[PDB]
């Protein structure tokens, strides 16, 4: 079983590339964020022509989060119960195959000092204690997405310049540590302990062509799927296209 994450940076752009990606060597299931389309202007023709099941939540000009995949998703969940009335589309979830698929695009946070900063603490608080609650249920169970948050030093390129900067700082990797903490695995770094597996790089500065980026797009898994984890690899034939999204695909396979 395949499972890519994207952070396409608006689906209107990235049709094509997404449209390419199932075309030739498709994931089994394949999550996006970043829509940016409003749920009725989601493109739901154009990959269920292409024999693909779509659930999705989007809104305007914003966030966005879809679910893609050849199997029918069950069971379908909108949103976080602990911030029930938040009308950002941040997080969508669904049973497919038999694997619960929690898709997240995380709270950016803008800054330390940004009142949106307050809104990914709180907004975190409330995505564990859903995938708290649903993993006791999903011994098979993948919570993956752009997660804002770059883990440890090794996943912030210059680590000394993004000191208590956003996205790297001691208390946003805490919350990715309460999240591991419920019993999942960072795929990736269970497959490769070491090096640099960056999955955005800044469009500013030509960041991709100079190899300078942070690795914020994860994929934690429950242990059945930890113990069947083959490989995680990050997407850079994709990342490297004309017009490419910032974020680069991340697939994890998984071999029975
Ligand atoms: O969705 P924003 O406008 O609060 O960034
Ligand atoms: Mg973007
Ligand atoms: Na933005
Ligand atoms: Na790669």
């Amino acid at each position: 079983m395949k499972i890519t994450t994207w952070n396409v940076n608006s689906l209107n752009v990235r049709l094509p590339q997404v449209q390419n990606l199932l075309a030739d060597n498709p994931p089994d299931i394949l999550v996006l964020q970043e829509l940016k389309l409003d749920q009725d202007k989601f493109p739901a023709a154009a990959l269920q022509m292409m024999g693909w099941h779509c659930v999705w939540s989007g809104q305007k000009t914003y966030n966005g989060v879809a679910i893609v995949s050849r199997s029918v998703p069950q069971d379908v969940h909108f949103g976080l119960p602990a911030l029930p009335d938040d009308p950002q589309r941040r997080v969508i979830a669904a049973t497919v195959s038999g694997v619960r698929v929690i898709n997240v695009y995380c709270v950016n946070g803008e800054a330390l000092d940004s009142p949106k900063f307050k809104y990914k603490e709180q907004w975190f608080a409330a995505l564990t204690e859903f995938v708290r609650d649903e993993m006791t249920r999903h011994g098979k169970l993948v919570l993956l997405g752009d997660f804002n948050i770059a883990p440890a030093d090794a996943d912030c390129y210059d680590p000394e310049k993004w000191h208590e900067k956003i996205h790297c700082s001691s208390v946003e990797r805490q919350w990715f540590q309460n999240l591991l903490d419920l019993g999942l695995t960072d795929s990736l770094r269970q497959v490769h302990p070491e090096g640099a597996f960056y999955t955005w790089f800044d469009y500013r500065g030509a960041m991709f062509q100079r190899k300078l980026g942070l690795r914020i797009d994860h994929i934690l898994v429950s242990p059945a799927m930890a113990a069947a984890l083959k490989d995680v690899r990050v997407d850079l034939e994709t990342r490297a296209l004309e017009r490419p999204s910032d974020h680069a695909p991340v697939t994890a396979e998984f071999d029975w």
